[PDB]
Formats: C-alpha cells, structure tokens, sequence
C-alpha cells in the first residue's frame, strides 16, 4: 500500500505529499539530489516519508532502480515530474525531451519490474494539453475533457509558450498510447489531471523565497513590483488553487469512478490587474507599495476568453473548488506575513 510520487520537491507535489500523509499513506517521493532529499524530510518530519534519488528523468531507464528496490510495495503512482521553465533556451532539451522520456521511463519501469502490482497511475498532464494556446482569447471555442491541443511536432517550437504546452501534450499522448498498446500486459489504470495556472500558498512557509516557482512568481513579482508598472488588464488565462489540485491527485487513485478520465481543473478567468486588485482590496493599509487598483478589467466587463466545460470533472470530483479571491489572498498573505509586513 505505498505511493510513489515523482518530482516531490515541486510546488504542487509538496501539497500532494501533505495530503497523502494526512491520510496515513506511506509515501516515496523522488528528488533530484540528496541535498533536497534531506531538506524535505526535516520539513515533513514524518516516519512514513522515504526518498529515492532520480537526478534526471530523461536519462536511460531513470526509474528502474526504484522498482527493483520498492517493487512489491508500490500500489499507486503519482507521476508529477515535468519541467516548468518559462525562460528555457534549449526548448527540445529543456522541456520536450524530459516531459516525454520521463513519462516513458516511468511507464516502462512499471512494465518491467511491477506489471501486476501497480494498481493506479495519476499523471499531472495540463490545461496546456487541452487548450489551444493562441485561441485563449476566443470565446467561440469551448474546452472540455475530450479536447486536445492540436499542436504538431513541426509548429510546436514557435516560441517558449507553444513549446512547454506541446511538451505537456506529447507526453500525454505517449501515456495513453502506452496504455492502449499494453492494456493486456500491465494492470494499472491511468488517470490524467489538467490544471490551469496553479496559484496558492507554498506548502511550507520557509519556501517563500525571493523568487518562487514559475506560476506563483507571477503573483510574487506583481506584489513587489514598483508602483507605476504597466499591469495587463486584458484576459490572460484560467487558474486553479493548488490545494484543489493536491486533493484531486489523491482522489485520482482512490475513487473507481476516476479511471480513464482526463480531469480538467479550471475555476476562473483572470487578468494581471484582477490579481493586483486583491492586493489593494484585502490589504488596504499597504496602498502605494505595489501597483494600484483598477476595476475596468476584462473579467468585470464579463470577458473570460474561451469557455470551460468542466462539468463532468466537477461532478466526478464532488468537492467545491476554491474561489479566486481566496487563492490570491492566501498566496499573498503568506508572503507578506513571512516578510513581516502584516
Ligand atoms: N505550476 C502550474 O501552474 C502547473 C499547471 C499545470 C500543470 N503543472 C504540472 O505540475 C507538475 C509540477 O509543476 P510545478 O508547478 O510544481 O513546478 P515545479 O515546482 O518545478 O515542480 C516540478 C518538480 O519536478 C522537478 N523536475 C523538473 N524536471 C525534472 C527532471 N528532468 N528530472 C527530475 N526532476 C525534475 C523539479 O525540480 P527542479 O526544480 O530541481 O527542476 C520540481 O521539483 C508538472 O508536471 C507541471 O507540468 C503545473
């Protein structure tokens, strides 16, 4: 009854671990270095948490050692290890190759040393593998759990955005491809999770550094921005609270009803200005120390870009997602409070 979570130092994966432990599960995280396999254990301070070193997921057979060792004992797997880099220079090396090869390694590992044992896999695909990047501002497009990013190998490296989305997309295709080809040879049942822009507070207060993980850095940067910086008030994308994501991943391997599902996690359209208004609304005493409040935003006009039909998702999961106002507030409070401003 053990749970392997890959990429366990991750913003999201650290909430997943929190939840796994809350429910008294034996967790095996994977991390890049020993440096980090130490930092985490001290934070969690839990006898059920163990770690295995996987420095590079793209490398040959990257997960085979974990399954020689802990082979008999891993029943559920949460593959959450994929690169997230918005400034990546080597697009194939930095994004696509690890996304794909990391996933083939994880899966081919489960084929080789634990075909019969591993009951469930929960993969962290993305809103990126469902949306059409360049058509986010097109309200005639509706996205649901059967929608795919039509990006092809040939036009995927247009820029860094189209690259990291393609990476999530192609990795996913490989997963499903795998499942269909080997459904007779391996027992596990795949479930993929598709979060949009994940915001929310860092699982540990100490992890509030000068520069956060990629998506929360959006908020962090804005909060420390000089007063008269230009803030984009046009619609940007969808969000979903990290806490909602965590819960969802664990449910992923628990509930029978979530087998073979693509779970689409959005809960609100937002702009940069819409985030900045939460600064000014919830912490009025700090007016002047970040950009100002402006209501005329695409959100308040009623402009939300493309439509999200995630009703099947919401029904299946059962729980209510966290409102934007809460998610931004909690993210912000944690930082300002760590800094001693409130
Ligand atoms: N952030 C979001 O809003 C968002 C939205 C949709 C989906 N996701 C997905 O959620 C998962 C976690 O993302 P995150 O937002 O938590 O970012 P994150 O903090 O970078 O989490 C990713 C973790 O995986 C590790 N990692 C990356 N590449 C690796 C490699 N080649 N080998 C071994 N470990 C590697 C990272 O370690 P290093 O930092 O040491 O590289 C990090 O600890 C990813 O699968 C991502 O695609 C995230």
């Amino acid at each position: 009854m053990s749970v392997l979570i890959s990429g366990a130092y991750g913003y999201i994966a650290k909430h997943i671990v929190r939840v796994l432990l809350e429910q008294n599960y034996k967790v095996i995280g994977t991390v890049r270095s020993q440096d980090k396999a130490d930092k985490l254990l001290k934070q969690y301070n839990n006898p059920n948490l163990s770690y295995e070193i996987v420095p590079e997921i793209a490398n040959l057979d990257a997960f085979d050692d974990i399954f020689k060792k802990h082979g008999k004992e891993i029943k559920y797997v949460i593959h959450a290890a994929s690169p997230v880099n918005f400034g990546a220079k080597d697009l194939e090396k930095d994004l696509v190759i690890p996304a794909i090869n990391g996933t083939k390694n994880m899966f081919e590992a489960i084929k080789k040393y634990a075909p019969d044992t591993v009951e469930r896999v929960v993969m962290t695909a993305s809103y990126a593998s469902i949306m059409t990047p360049h058509r986010q501002n097109d309200p005639t497009l509706t996205l649901d759990e059967e929608t795919w990013n039509p990006v092809t190998e040939e036009n995927a490296y247009e820029n860094v955005k189209t690259a990291y989305c393609a990476s999530k997309t192609f990795a996913e295709k490989e997963a499903w491809k795998f499942v269909k080809e080997n459904s007779d040879a391996v027992k596990f049942k795949l479930t993929t999770i598709h979060p949009s822009f994940v915001f929310g507070p860092q699982n540990f207060d100490e992890d509030v550094t000068k520069k956060l993980n990629e998506t929360c850095e959006i908020i962090n940067g804005l909060l420390h921005a000089p007063f008269d910086t230009k803030v984009e008030k046009t619609h940007f994308s969808q969000f979903i609270d990290v806490r909602d994501v965590a819960k969802t991943h664990v449910l992923g391997f628990q509930k029978d009803e979530l087998i073979n599902q693509r779970l689409l996690l959005c809960n609100g359209a937002f702009s940069q200005q819409d985030i900045v208004n939460v600064f000014n609304e919830d912490f009025p005493e700090l007016k002047g120390q970040f950009p100002p409040e402006d209501k005329d935003t695409d959100l308040n006009k009623g402009v939300t870009g493309c439509k999200i039909d995630n009703e099947k998702t919401k029904k299946l999961l059962a729980f209510e997602f966290t409102p934007f106002h809460k998610t931004i507030h909690d993210t912000v409070y944690q930082i300002l409070h760590k800094e001693g401003r409130v």
